[PDB]
């Protein structure tokens, strides 16, 4: 999908499918023949999400990703 929302006690994170995409492209995060991947508290927290905002204007603080 585009839009995807991840519902959790912390705050749901609402991670931008397409947005990222067109900054990005797709090999930025698939390798190969582009697949789902597997999204848990640990990833998200490493190298699936919050690695690669350490370089940009990306949310690495706890509110950017949680929203309520
Ligand atoms: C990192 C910021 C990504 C970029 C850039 C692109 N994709 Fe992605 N994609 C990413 C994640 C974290 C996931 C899992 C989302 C979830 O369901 O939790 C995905 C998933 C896909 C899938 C899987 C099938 C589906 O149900 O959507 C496909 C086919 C996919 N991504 C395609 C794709 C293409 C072609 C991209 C360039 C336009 C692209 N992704 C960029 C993370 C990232
Ligand atoms: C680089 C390879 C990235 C990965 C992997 C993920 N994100 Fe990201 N994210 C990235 C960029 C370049 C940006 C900055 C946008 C800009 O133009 O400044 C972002 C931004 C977000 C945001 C902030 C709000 C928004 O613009 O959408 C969120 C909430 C966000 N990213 C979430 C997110 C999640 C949950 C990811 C893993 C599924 C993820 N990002 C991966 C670069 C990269
Ligand atoms: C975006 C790059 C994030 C940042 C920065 C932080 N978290 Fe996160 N967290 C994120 C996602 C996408 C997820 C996965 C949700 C899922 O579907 O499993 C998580 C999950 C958590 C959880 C678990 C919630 C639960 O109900 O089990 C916790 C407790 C959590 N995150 C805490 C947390 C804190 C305090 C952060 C700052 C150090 C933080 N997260 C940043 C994405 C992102």
């Amino acid at each position: 999908a585009d839009v995807v929302t991840y519902e959790n006690k912390k705050g749901n994170v609402t991670f931008d499918h397409k947005a990222h995409a067109e900054k990005l492209g797709c090999d930025a995060c698939h390798e190969g023949t582009p697949a789902k991947i597997a999204i848990d508290k640990k990833s998200a927290h490493k190298d699936a999400c919050k690695t690669c905002h350490k370089s940009n204007n990306g949310p690495t603080k706890c509110g950017g990703c949680h929203i309520k």
